[PDB]
């Protein structure tokens, strides 16, 4: 079990309130990455979106490959898994940026690629309107996805390499140097039609918070995908969580019910409709599960540290791998997890 | 007079010559950036090509806005002027890219930005071919770079903005945080034509190797084209120069004739002939001016200390106010350069 968190890029997690103690800079955030490193967190991730959909559009937001690139420079172990959409990004270019950033980052002591790739859909039509994206349809989102990864994976292995499709196409592109370590592809999208076209570019699966049967069908039905397609089941497993570890269950559901204290006011669900409309996933989404994320506090890891070791130990057994954790404030909690959960899960 | 240099992305800068003991490797540039910021070296380009225009196409290169915000994050004073192509880029997600790189590196000691842009036109054809960039020419190429320039500054001053335009166009698009200190924007292009659009949306221009007088005369009429358009002289001028410094004379004029041996089968010249055709420059290049890169040796600073310096000097009081030295090897010259030639020019 790898423990993993969420990078905050949007000056905190929770949509109902408003200072976390996590300011969208630099210097948190170069903090918060050398201190995760050096506890002994595996992965951070850094979403990509142009505008701040957890605190209003105009809310203060950090960009996500130029803080990857930088949060590399500064760490040594943790790896770094940036987010990418296919209609901001030229897949030519982001094969060329990603080979620099795994040159930058080097690789673990284990010899593993410190830089990976989340391919997520725009699914925020007024983001796409504003930063000039390409906004895609469901089939045709799930195609552009595609050709874009393989396109990175080309020019990653072959030279030169040549390519043809409706979205990307490239020429005789040159690529030099190559990536030491290719970066891992992660994916998330539950649609059925999308749900073959993931199991065939990533090679490993992101999910959204859910309970453990929920974990395990979907794990176990993405194996099954994978190994019809390629005869192998997907390297790694991840799901966006929040955590809430307390001395007593009694302070942990306290702190429950205070980040869930709907605020009327609250800027936050700015991009909660369009979510609705253009995220197809399998299950629609209320308005109370998008207080923290997408799903966030489905899985309850809310607790003391035996309670949510216990809840971890569960999702590992029923075939998750990874863990990426939303803390508030992460500086605190983040370490407060790494001295009391990780012994307890092995 | 600020003394800056250029970042070897592509493994040396001779076209003639092979191995200048600079790796195009993170660990080297890593090293060299370190080294200048702390010999005092004001800024550094980083020029943006994905494919190597010095050592041949398939020798190894780094893209250029990745190792500019890794090397902003493990500096302290030293700029990073970091070259971009409109073709190739959405200025909206540029714009918030050179945002967050803006708080990564922070200000200067006297709180001036230390992240700048060079507004470069895509002469490379082949390049756009392979990478998926959009080739414009003449009055499109100049045109497209106003329109970005537009959109970079609009978005950071104004909140919401909206620009419309034949190559770029945004709709109430936000932006946040806006950066403390905006980036210098840097441009070079000797059309006629382009020269009236590049003093409109340029705060400081950059010019290529060229003699004491060559350089007067372009910076007064850049000048002069800058007051009747806004009132104003241009902020800052630099000059892509390359640099030998030797005890002697004599030994610097042996390390010249070294360097402008040329090899019949060199792979350094591969993007001459397109360079020739689609650069769009007053005066044509021939294959002895483009052995060290643009004109490198035409400003011919190549002598003792006191040589040097006295025609570093002379530049100076022509209206140049920074240089971007080229070196071969950066880590052993760039350090000579400081010690010996820094001094004699105040």
């Amino acid at each position: 079990m790898h423990f993993g968190y969420w990078t905050p890029i949007y000056g905190g997690f929770l949509r109902n309130l408003g200072d976390e103690g996590m300011p969208a800079t630099w210097d948190y955030v170069k903090k918060l990455s050398q201190l995760a490193d050096r506890l002994g967190y595996h992965t951070t991730l850094v979403p990509e979106l142009y505008l701040n959909d957890r605190k209003g559009v105009d809310a203060p937001s950090l960009e996500a490959w130029s803080l990857s690139s930088a949060i590399l420079a500064v760490t040594e172990q943790l790896r770094v898994m940036t987010a990418v959409r296919p209609g901001f990004h030229l897949p030519a270019v982001t094969a060329k940026e990603s080979a620099t950033i795994t040159d930058i980052a080097g690789t673990t002591e284990a010899g593993a690629a410190r830089f990976a790739l989340n391919v997520v859909a725009a699914w925020w039509e007024e983001e796409a309107r504003q930063y000039g994206g390409a906004f895609t349809r469901h089939d045709d989102r799930y195609r552009q996805a595609t050709e874009f990864v393989d396109v990175l994976r080309g020019l990653w292995e072959h030279t030169p390499f040549t390519y043809e499709g409706e979205h990307f196409s490239v020429r005789d592109s040159i690529l030099s140097p190559k990536p030491g370590v290719h970066p891992p592809v992660f994916a998330g999208g539950e649609s059925e039609s999308g749900r073959d076209s993931i199991a065939t570019f990533a090679d490993s699966y992101v999910l959204h918070g859910g309970t453990v049967e929920e974990v395990r069908t979907k794990i176990a039905d993405m194996n099954a995908r994978s190994q019809r397609i390629h005869q192998r089941d997907m390297a790694e497993f991840g799901m966006s969580t929040y955590i809430i570890v307390r001395d007593t269950e009694a302070e942990a559901r306290a702190e429950l019910a205070r980040i869930t204290t709907v605020d009327p006011h609250s800027p936050g669900y700015a991009s909660f409709e369009e979510f609705v409309k253009n995220s197809e996933l399998d299950v629609e989404l209320s308005k109370r599960e998008y207080s923290v994320g997408t799903r966030g506090l489905r899985p309850d890891l809310v607790g003391t540290p035996e309670q949510v070791a216990e809840k971890i130990r569960a999702y590992q057994d029923a075939g998750l791998t990874l863990l990426l954790i939303q803390c508030s404030p992460a500086h605190e909690e983040l370490e407060r997890i790494a001295e009391q959960v990780f012994p307890l899960v092995p």
